[PDB]
């Protein structure tokens, strides 16, 4: 990569939720083994958001390659209208056993975001064809469901700008973001607002939706499970379905393979991607049940209508069949309690730290919020000098390291959010 | 893959626009190579639809197969947010070189609808930016964008069923579908519909978006260029945004490499998909112009609000580099001229054919539009019984097949639909 391949980036390329008329800098990487990323000049980096961007095993992983070059060698794709193949089955075979009972039916997707849309649709078709009227939705404040329109309108109004869409973005119900937390204990006071909502417009809705114990993009919360088994039980007593979205959560990330086992309640709808192929190329998917997914075949358009072009992609199912297989074996659990030890332990020090509004751990996600938004352009450069990728966000810095990592990877990792937050210069902006 | 698979396929995998209830066969594909799909029993069957599902090089095409073994010893995957690449500097550099000069900044997706839901947002942001109250859309029927909520709501109502959503879906504005056929003359009462509707509503329209010449998932419908030559100065006079969809027809599916060059325009937005990878996996791209992407990153915002987990997937962006790269040898330009003439010569005798009611062509599309609604799961039977792979729906037999297929291939593939079409057996 040249200086002038840099340059046509910086003027050609958007990249994500950033500015094109004054954006800040970009550093290029030209390979990844193991738990390091590499860049164009030889410095070696340790990644500590692997696991958000789907890396769960770490890069370079010979299984996930093997995989994916040998189903390169028997057919990267073909269409899944009218045709099936060995990955999809292989993999719709492990979705729908490592999930929940009633959870049977999938369909599976290119995005995670797709895979939210498709949550929303089936909710509305599935209300259609018993013939209710009922298209709003009910969500937390706070909750982050993916970029486009369906998925934005059920995301916190303030955090996404809704403002810039009033008066074309549907108007949902949002009731206050979960106070109670993971670690500590439940407060009733907590429903009382949830609950008005529910009371006002029982009638009308079709669905609870929220990311489950974490709400990611929205703020790295982590809340108490009880608040599942209430809103399940709700759900169960007003007839309403119950969208999970665990495109962030699944896979292990809390400790447990799926946070809704945290609560031991299963979603009527859960989403599903990131982590779901090793991290290698984008999919997703989204279960149902067959209540679901019958009733919505029953009403009038005889079918759920949706179907994108590389449905079930078979390259990408194969690098999903042997990331799911290295899950397997179980070693993650131990993995991830060991990292999430370690993350306690070692973030812990932050609480001591001038900058520092709160810290909280939960499995391989560690976070440390701080009372003012970080300068994006000098904190990064400051973690790329530690021989570190961090990738902080607002007044967000947090790891979610590969499951993989070596304790000396991580401990690396901390000392650098430490050293960030001990005064304000890599602060405001 | 044995029959419990199949078992388990039908009762617990769902497959696009189709029912769990009462799901038709599903056939079982082990390989493909060449043109060909092979089945799991050993059957090879020439695939007539592969550039419809992006694959115009063909299937486990060699040049293909390197790069992405390739780029996987390098790295598969890596955020995109504060790094960059050399896959995803190729593309965009060959992106932005092949396409009108005024479009110039790549924003990348995963898929088609995604790359739609992107134009359709920076259309919104933009008019935000210059603080007009521009909320609406102004599209065409028997279009098809998509089916993401936003990408739907500028579908054709009919076609998609927007009853279903009638309250949720914002209400746009729906000019009538062109008449002008891409084959014959132009008609001036095809634009009063349009007119009529621009009259009305001018000052609430943020953009225009459309498929330039050909309409596909919504009838396969091939009308006149002038159209876009005369939708490109309305808009200039009025200041609102065009949008081309053209994630079915680029990369020379229509003869030229976009069909946006039919008409000698260049749009404000531009969205790719499909064939940009030579239908090995997903990925998308949505360009636009400079005073675009700089208007929308100076309001409010600050920046364009999008940005998906895998954006700039290394892997997809290193096929399409490799699919981009068989194109550059102008091969193309050749091949499916010949496509084109070998489909118009013999498809032309389905139009004697008592079940058909039109037969077009343009580039390495060729259609037959029949009377009645076609028997799905008897022609699906019949077409693998004569050996080949052909995907009809509702009243249209079509064929997109890579730009290598051999005369002969293509020959099995026409002998079949004017077989099909010789009597009403698979109808209905
Ligand atoms: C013109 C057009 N736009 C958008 C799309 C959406 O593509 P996808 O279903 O991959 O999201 C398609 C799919 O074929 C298409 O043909
Ligand atoms: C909970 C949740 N839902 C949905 C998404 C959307 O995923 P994508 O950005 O791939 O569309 C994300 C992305 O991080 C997420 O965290
Ligand atoms: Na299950
Ligand atoms: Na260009």
């Amino acid at each position: 990569m040249t200086t002038d391949d840099l340059a046509f980036d910086q003027r050609h390329i958007l990249h994500p939720y950033t500015s094109m008329t004054s954006p800040l800098p970009v550093y290029p990487v030209v390979s990844a083994e193991g738990c390091e990323l590499i860049l164009s000049d030889g410095r070696r980096l340790v990644d500590g958001m692997s696991s958000w961007w789907a890396a769960i095993h770490g890069y370079n992983h010979p299984q996930l390659n093997a995989a994916m070059k040998s189903q390169i060698d028997a057919m990267s794709h073909v269409m899944f209208g009218g045709i099936t193949h060995a990955p999809a089955i292989e993999l719709c075979r492990k979705l729908v056993a490592m999930t929940p009972q009633p959870l049977e039916c999938v369909f599976l997707a290119d995005s995670g975001s797709v895979a939210v849309e498709v949550a929303m649709k089936m909710a509305l078709q599935y209300w259609q064809a018993k013939g209710e009227a009922r298209q709003r939705f009910l969500t937390f404040r706070n909750g982050y469901h993916g970029d486009t329109f369906g998925a934005m309108s059920v995301c916190d109004p303030d955090n996404s700008m809704h403002s810039l869409w009033k008066g074309y973005l549907p108007e949902n119900l949002f009731a206050p973001a979960p106070q109670s937390r993971m670690d500590g204990e439940w407060d009733e006071r907590d429903m009382v607002g949830f609950a008005r909502l529910m009371a006002a417009h029982r009638h009308e809705i079709a669905a609870v939706i929220i990311e489950p114990i974490v709400q990611g993009a929205g703020g790295m919360r982590m809340y108490h499970p009880e608040w599942l088994k209430r809103i399940r039980k709700i759900c169960d007593r007003e007839g309403i379905l119950l969208i999970a979205d665990e495109i962030a959560t699944g896979f292990g990330a809390t400790g447990k393979l799926f946070a809704c086992e945290h609560a031991e309640i299963a979603p009527d709808i859960l989403c599903l991607g990131k982590a779901l192929t090793g991290g290698t190329m984008t999919l997703s998917a989204t279960l149902t049940t067959r209540e679901v997914a019958e009733t919505i075949s029953n009403g009038e358009a005889g079918c759920f209508m949706h179907g994108p072009t590389f449905m079930g992609n078979p390259l990408a199912c194969a690098a999903a069949n042997a990331s799911l297989a290295i899950l397997e074996s179980g070693d993650w659990q131990q993995q991830v309690a060991d990292i999430e030890v370690q993350l306690r332990e070692q973030l812990a020090p932050a609480r001591d730290a001038e900058m520092v509004a709160d810290v909280r751990v939960l499995g391989a996600i560690g976070v440390v919020e701080t009372t003012h938004p970080v300068n994006m352009a000098a904190l990064q450069k400051f973690f790329v000098e530690q021989g570190v990728w961090i990738r902080p966000f607002g007044k967000l810095i947090y790891l979610m390291p590969p499951y993989i990592i070596l304790p000396q990877q991580l401990q690396r990792l901390t000392a650098a959010v430490n050293r960030a937050v001990q005064d304000e210069t890599f602060f405001c902006q």
